[PDB]
């Protein structure tokens, strides 16, 4: 069984998922690898992610080694019908994802999902992991371990072990170089900026544009914003960031100041309520709100909602709110991660190194059953440097390498003068 | 006792390191604490630092926690004479430095400074704990433990350590939060070109500038020569920075291919024999080498002496040496850290945080004597995040601060849809 | 009547419409004027441009201001279906003018324009200006004057004046200081690179980025690239741009060499046949060409159908050319104006800049009809001007003037 | 004879004149050609200019060329005491220059070289000329023409003209392309921060910096201030290059709202008060204001002596007014050209394409003697373009021509 939208989509499915396959050949070798060794005879895998022609390849290198994997959808607006429509057509995978489902149906889904009895869980930000372990105790004897794509699913996961419910291990695919360097940077970058412009055709150039929060996600849509002629203004919680931000020629200020001055805000911090009525309240005429962390708690939508008398869609992805005093509030992609719901989420070319990792740390957990302590486990560093070696020899660039003379000097601690 | 240029300098001193302190006031803040608590009263403590007018506030603040300090020169040529006559002339500081001073002269000084029998060494580069342990084993009952400053130091004290021979706690400076993060990136970034315009003024706008290691420097460099109009080079050894590199825009090839093309080549690796003589043999007619990283050794300047036909000084800090094919290369600084040699290091902004690390490492040694294993030691989190917030405070910058429902949302896990 | 798609498309045009006039508050205030003093009352007019948003903004405009007006589409693939419904439906605006339509239809249109015997001709690049004068010349004393859009036409203008057949007034809109300095630099920096990523959801970080030309177009589409983190090279034929380049810190070099590197390839010359088959053999396997030039004989695809083995079509707007020895050329949009035809065109704010100056110089040929000398005529500079000063209000950002001792200080020499 | 520092510095300045000539490749060509025709046998010029190691290599060119030059200073604190030296003892030009000098030495000067009665007069913002049309107008009959490097002299020469006195042919330097696109804009682009930071050591990332002006030295200004990590504002009084300051990423705002934010400020309009009295009294303390347009002038310095209750000397170049209080403004080079009075000026790269046009310039009036019409003359096209072309081609960069059909192309427009 199955659930998608239309079965009918696969053959477009599956140009989508080869094309994407042009830039993933750090997966494609993995999956050559697992088409020989079969690492997942006999495992049963769920993967909860965005179902994209990049999660699709992921998907194929899984069914390769032998998996007997079922896929749902991590996020509502994210599916990429077609991609689904080829996995249960072509490779016989089940998939229990449809864009634009609601609620309902999502956790129905989940539910599905765990009635698998999944050896193997990949989680993008842990909603499959809590449900199991809030709700299914009686099943975490299947569990080989979990893996967790994203920084806000981490966070999580902390949570759960200082709670002490975290009994397996669970692999830390966000923190590895390979993921979140690139990923989390340059991939957000570029691709909130391409689903903002998809919404609405807006010239970037000469907006004022706020980002909330100055991590890898943050650092990459600033990036790209001032790159393309915006004026940035960049929100904090934490020192060390903050200045960074203004080193990197970026105005920084509270949210509060921010509010009165963006024409585009959006939010890359992993936290609730970040964008909150009394911001709403002072916002220009047609400010524009989206967010581009996991999950859509970052703006407060639920006031915004309360507040409007009014709401419309007057674009693909884009609603105008309308407030008592006759202002307006455009938000794009229901709040939810503006790259996925209104464009296609990262290049595959970032999403290579995120799901070769994804791929290893399943491998590296059927290889290391009952010898991994339970609790969180970083990416293995040489896992992590043989991607980046390889995905940089994929790119053509050649480097150098040390001498051995060179070798003997960094030993050496009596010379130098 | 002392050895310094000319002691008629220190009224010029004293005004260059009250400009200096302008902002400085991270460290301005711990001077007047130490003024009060004198956390080094009948210590004895030797820094071996570039004597710039930035240290002179790091030793006018030890000086004001009792410290009996002795300062001597990190580098033959980053020496400011003034700065040298005015702490000797004005606080009673005993310094050895000369700028332009020969090898026996530095060596001679190192040992003028293990007679002074330290309890504390401040190092930069780690020539002073080297020759402390390799000459003088019978002095090591002195020591409450050292601090480093650099990257290339820290190298070595890893080197002491994996030798056997790293017997007493000695701080991380350079790895604190607020030191590289910083330090090595915004001010190299800026304070490099800046001594390579003041030895050249050449417009760097149009030049091909090949940059040796996309580290903490290379970022930095790299980032500040586009920013000035250059077409960048980046060289490496490792494939993580070698592909951000790539996607920051900059071209990534090895050093053989590099030397064809570069009009200016900048080495930030801290490593040996990085631009070799099969380097200088393919470089285009007048083209310009320097170094910022911490030791010359990087460019293997002695070949170059050895098969050039003729040098001359062609400008201030600027060397011609005409191969006998008649090409020439133009060195800056005769390969010293070309910001320091050239110029006049990092501003003060930086260097406030880099020694606030230091100041508080030195209190966090004598603090906790007796209680610190050997070895190497971080700087403590909570020391290194009020370094950042007291200077984000005087850069003028409010943030954002979490709210008690965000606290809550961070440690649930069940929550999240 | 007219000659669309699908009229039942009209109210979706209609909201994209309206949320193009969003931005464009300029173009809105001289609506309103033409609208009370309808200077285009009695007089016939063609409009030859791509069928979008914006243009409908324009045709609106000019409908407010009287103006008997018929549009037809400047390139086939850059039609919006949805526009052209709402036109006809709402404004009853004659539109012929269907996405994809094939080369037959779009002469046959041109045509037809062509019968509505205009007074006024707004073109972009030029096709049917040119078309009235080979063939229709007994229709010239129609002419009251017409307008360009576009650098491409504006140098067709030129050699049909050189030749002796521009007998009638044409305005200059293109080198209006608010058209190509925000218009072909910023506007087209944004709306090419949209157009790639829209085609292919490439990462433009990590890429070399070949743009040929550096003139307004290519200092956009480069300063732009260089912002998302592609490694660029710039190709010239003229020094002054090309010493530009390098200060901006280009890479500057010949298209045969820059063809064994780049990863994507951009054309906004405005010249013939400047990516040939001889670069195609060299090109790196994948590498990605496109067009943001006025025509598609930019790009030599005749070329390279004859070299390639085998086309598929891999994507929207993309097709792979695979060679006999494997490797493959990646084409989007056809060649055709990649904005346009793979994305929704320039962003309506700087649209709003260059068709105020389209309606703006419509007014003065009617205003000075019977009194302009033939040939071009650059856009008057008070009317330029005036633009600028909407657009920046509009914008909300406010400058210094000058005080009466200042404008002293200018004219003193002693 | 002469009027400078100390000769003794010669063989220093030698090695420095020598130094800058290495990316002067085009005036080298030149003063080559110059040495064998001769083109200025019999003339006497003066250089009223920045008596650096650029203008040296021009004065050694014209000196080739068989000028009879005499040399004054454009401004007390730019000269370099070592050139001044070499010129007058390595060439036997006389030189009138000491860095430093008071005003009454300066006035001095410019009466010494009006008594040399030159036939070309080489200017930089005009002073020379202005002098000799308003004290000698007797002395007309003399002049063959003059030229002008800087776009404050420009302006001063248009006020001469609709005045009715600029009576003898002016060619304007400073508006030939392969002068203000790159010189004004890339070149005080580098050499104002240089100035600014050998001044003060300051780091740049984490400021605001408040760039007055828009045109070719303010894109420079502000794209230097950006690439080294600063928050940019700028100020205007057009709304052109106001619109083009915002869509390349800046805030831009009336000065008296940008007075309460910069910690930088750098005035580069060529206009009169642009920092005034009312914004000094809500700087920031501490904050560094600077000057890059041709005289000091744009900031009322005046207002600020008296507004303030103590100056000290704190660093080279720079100075700490106090106000009452206690709050600091600091003033970098008492308010002139901050990369000439704090630095070395311009880089000799672009420097070469400023004084080729300059010496081709002083060819063409005297080639062109009698026939040339009183007034301002643009750079010749031919003269401009040959610049561009020696210049790329001496920086190693290749480029395309068009082919035979690709030039056809251009000429059909059927
Ligand atoms: N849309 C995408 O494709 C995509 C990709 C990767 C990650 N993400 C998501 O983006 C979010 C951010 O991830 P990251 O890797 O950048 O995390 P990070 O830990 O590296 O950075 C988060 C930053 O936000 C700051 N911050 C926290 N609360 C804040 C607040 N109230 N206001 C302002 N700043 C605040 C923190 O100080 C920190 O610097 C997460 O939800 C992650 O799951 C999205
Ligand atoms: N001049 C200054 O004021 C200043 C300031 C800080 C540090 N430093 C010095 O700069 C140097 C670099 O420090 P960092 O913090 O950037 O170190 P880092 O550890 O962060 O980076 C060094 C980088 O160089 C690369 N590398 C090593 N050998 C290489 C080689 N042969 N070719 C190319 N790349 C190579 C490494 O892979 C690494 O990415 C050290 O000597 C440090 O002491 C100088
Ligand atoms: N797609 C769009 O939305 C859009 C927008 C505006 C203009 N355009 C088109 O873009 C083209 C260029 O317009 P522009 O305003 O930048 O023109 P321009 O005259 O300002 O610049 C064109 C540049 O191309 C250079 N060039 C010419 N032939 C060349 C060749 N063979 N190789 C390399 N460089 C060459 C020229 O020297 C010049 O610098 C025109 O066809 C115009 O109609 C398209
Ligand atoms: N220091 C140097 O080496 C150097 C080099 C070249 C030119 N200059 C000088 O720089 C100045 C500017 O030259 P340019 O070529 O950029 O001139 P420009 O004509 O191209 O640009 C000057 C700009 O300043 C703006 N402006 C005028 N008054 C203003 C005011 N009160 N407030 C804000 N903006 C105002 C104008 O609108 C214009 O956009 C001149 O004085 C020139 O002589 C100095
Ligand atoms: N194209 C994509 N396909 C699948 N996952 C994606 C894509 N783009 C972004 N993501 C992932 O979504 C996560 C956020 O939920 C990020 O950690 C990121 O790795
Ligand atoms: N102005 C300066 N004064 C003192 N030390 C400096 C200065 N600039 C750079 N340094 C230090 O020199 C070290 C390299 O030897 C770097 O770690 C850096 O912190
Ligand atoms: N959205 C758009 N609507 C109409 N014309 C456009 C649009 N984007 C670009 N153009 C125009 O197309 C011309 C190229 O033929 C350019 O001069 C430009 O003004
Ligand atoms: N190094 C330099 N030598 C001579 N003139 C210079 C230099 N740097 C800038 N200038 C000139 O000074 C003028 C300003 O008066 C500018 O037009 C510029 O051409
Ligand atoms: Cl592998
Ligand atoms: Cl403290
Ligand atoms: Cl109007
Ligand atoms: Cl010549
Ligand atoms: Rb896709
Ligand atoms: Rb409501
Ligand atoms: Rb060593
Ligand atoms: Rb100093
Ligand atoms: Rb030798
Ligand atoms: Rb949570
Ligand atoms: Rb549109
Ligand atoms: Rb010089």
């Amino acid at each position: 069984k199955y659930d998608i939208k239309d079965i009918s989509l696969a053959p477009q499915g599956r140009q989508e998922i080869e094309w994407a396959a042009r830039e993933m050949p750090v997966l494609k070798q993995i999956r050559e690898r697992f088409a020989q060794e079969k690492p997942f005879a006999g495992i049963r895998l769920v993967a909860c992610c965005h179902v994209t022609t990049e999660t699709a390849n992921l998907a194929i290198a899984l069914h390769a080694g032998g998996a007997d994997s079922l896929l749902i959808a991590s996020n509502p607006l994210s599916t990429q019908d077609d991609v689904a429509a080829c996995l249960v057509a072509d490779y016989g995978i089940p998939v229990y994802a449809i864009k634009g489902e609601d609620n309902e149906t999502y956790h129905r889904h989940v539910q599905i999902a765990l009635d698998h009895r999944p050896n193997i869980i990949i989680d993008d930000g842990s909603d499959v992991v809590a449900t199991l372990v809030q709700e299914r105790q009686h099943q975490l004897s299947d569990i080989i371990g979990t893996t967790e794509e994203t920084t806000t699913g981490i966070v999580r996961l902390r949570a759960m072990f200082n709670d002490g419910v975290l009994t397996f291990p669970a692999m830390n695919v966000n923190d590895a170089d390979t993921k979140h360097f690139y990923d989390n940077r340059y991939g957000t970058g570029q691709s909130t900026l391409d689903g903002i412009i998809r919404a609405t055709n807006i010239l970037l150039a000469g907006k004022t544009i706020v980002v909330a929060g100055y991590g890898w996600c943050g650092k990459g849509v600033a990036m790209r914003a001032k790159g393309m002629g915006a004026d940035v203004i960049v929100t904090e919680i934490s020192p060390v960031p903050a200045i960074e931000a203004a080193m990197d020629g970026f105005r920084v200020m509270p949210m509060a100041e921010a509010a009165h001055q963006g024409d585009i805000f959006i939010t890359v911090t992993g936290n609730k309520h970040v964008i909150r009525p009394e911001h709403f309240a002072v916002m220009k005429d047609g400010a524009i709100v989206c967010n581009s962390g996991h999950f859509d708690i970052e703006i407060d939508l639920k006031s915004l909602k309360e507040q409007a008398k009014e709401v419309k869609e007057v674009r693909n992805f884009t609603e105008q709110y309308i407030l008592p005093n006759g202002k307006s509030i455009i938000v794009i992609g229901e709040g939810r991660l503006v790259n996925l719901a209104a464009a296609e989420g990262h290049p595959s070319a970032v999403m290579d190194m995120s799901f070769a990792n994804q791929a290893l740390a399943c491998e590296h957990l059927v290889k290391n059953k009952g010898q991994l302590e339970p609790g969180m486990h970083s990416i293995p560093v040489e896992v992590d440097q043989e991607i980046a070696r390889l995905k940089l020899q994929a790119m053509g660039i050649a480097i150098d390498s040390l001498t051995p003379e060179q070798v003997e000097y960094i030993n050496s601690w009596a010379s130098g003068t």
